[PDB]
């Protein structure tokens, strides 16, 4: 059951137009799921994102993530005792596995999203933390695996080099990665028109998120469901 999510980069409660109205606006237009990744000064950020999470949940039937910054359990689990449906740790889940276990025996395994931010180094794919400022030295293949055996539900998908580029997802990647895990594969960066979505399905992902391509009005969600469902993929409509 494929999906089309929007992510919104959001900061101080802004959108990098409120995000409330934005998600409003996908949740009718079409979108499946919304992410919010937050990027505020972290002295207010722990309160601006669980109010961003309790006004987005007073008018959003959808599902909906937030991430960024999260490093804990306490944090995670006021995300989602808020109204949040799922919590995305990458930097907080490289540095201590255990926390993906620790999530998801509360709220389950479908409550937890890991971001993967990976990269080509020296022929090898490899895991950055930090928002792509560390390589972290561990293979992109062995943490895939580490990963769900930890119990996450989802792994979302970034592939640094193509993204924000609008010239195609990283389909050799997620092929890559497709083969190491069972969970719903969250392909981000790369797309800039309706068929490397396509691309995308074709290589193994589970889900498709865009920031900028749907923002900008670069692509319908209606035309884009339309679209891959008349190729054969098999989209909500």
């Amino acid at each position: 059951a494929k999906r089309i999510i929007a992510c919104l980069d959001v900061k101080d409660g802004r959108v990098v137009g409120d995000p409330v109205e934005l998600g409003k606006f996908y949740s009718e237009i079409g979108i499946d799921e919304l992410v919010f990744l937050d990027i505020t000064a972290s002295v207010e950020k722990r309160k601006t994102m669980l109010e961003l999470v309790e006004k987005v949940a007073e008018q959003i039937d959808i599902p909906f993530t937030v991430g960024g910054g999260i490093h804990d359990f306490e944090t995670a689990s006021e995300l989602i005792l808020r109204g949040a449906d799922k919590v995305s740790i990458n930097t907080a889940a490289v540095e201590n596995p255990s926390l993906i276990t620790q999530i998801a025996q509360t709220f389950g395994s479908q409550a937890v999203v890991v971001a993967i931010d990976a990269k080509r180094v020296d022929g090898e794919f490899m895991v950055f933390t930090y928002s792509g400022k560390k390589n972290t030295g561990i293979l992109l293949r062995d943490w895939v695996v580490e990963v769900e055996k930890r119990g996450a539900g989802e792994i979302l998908l970034t592939s640094i080099d193509r993204d924000g580029t609008k010239s195609g997802a990283d389909t050799e990647m997620i092929r890559f990665v497709r083969p190491l895990t069972t969970l719903p594969i969250i392909a981000s960066g790369g797309a800039g028109k309706m068929e490397h979505f396509l691309e995308a399905f074709l290589a193994g992902a589970d889900a498709a998120l865009a920031a900028s391509v749907f923002h900008f009005r670069e692509i319908d969600v209606r035309e884009l469901k339309e679209y891959l469902k008349k190729h054969g993929v098999n989209v909500r409509l």
